[PDB]
């Protein structure tokens, strides 16, 4: 016979893979994104300081 195969994720649990900050079932994407906890990331994943030559 046979078991059966998948074909279709689904889990977009409320979490932050980017600042590892799984949202709790109250919290929310916006309250986060909007506290220096998130910013934070958002500006060290990438950087502040301005490159050497602007564009
Ligand atoms: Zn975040």
């Amino acid at each position: 016979g046979s078991s059966g195969s998948s074909g279709g994720t689904d889990g977009t649990k409320p979490e932050c893979t980017l600042c590892g900050v799984k949202y709790s079932a109250r919290l929310s994407i916006r309250d986060h994104i909007f506290s220096k906890q998130h910013i934070s990331k958002v500006r060290e994943t990438v950087g502040s300081q301005l490159d050497r030559e602007k564009d």
